[PDB]
Order: structure tokens, then C-alpha cells, then sequence
């Protein structure tokens, strides 16, 4: 919608819920998301550093 996200990506739950609460509080749009399961190499190669 209007949450500044690319549909198909993998984002953290904390950031996702923070963005969903921030956006609806001012403009209003809920993004969609289903839980996912990853490996131990894709979780290690997708860190924030």
C-alpha cells in the first residue's frame, strides 16, 4: 500500500508492527504479512551489519 515496502521482501516483526502502527495513526493503511520459516544460512546472511 503506502508503507514504503517492496511486496515480497522479508522484514523483522518489530519493524513491521512499528510501521503498521505508525502509518495507520497518521495516514492509514495496513500492510499484509504472513509468518515465514528460514534456514540458518539465510538468517545469518540477512543481518543488519
Amino acid at each position: 500500500g503506502s508503507t514504503e515496502f517492496l511486496p515480497g521482501s522479508l522484514i523483522d516483526r518489530a519493524e513491521f508492527e512499528a510501521e503498521n502502527r505508525r502509518v495507520v495513526a497518521e495516514g492509514g493503511e495496513p500492510a499484509a504479512g504472513r509468518p515465514v520459516l528460514m534456514g540458518i544460512t539465510k538468517a545469518s546472511l540477512a543481518t543488519d551489519s
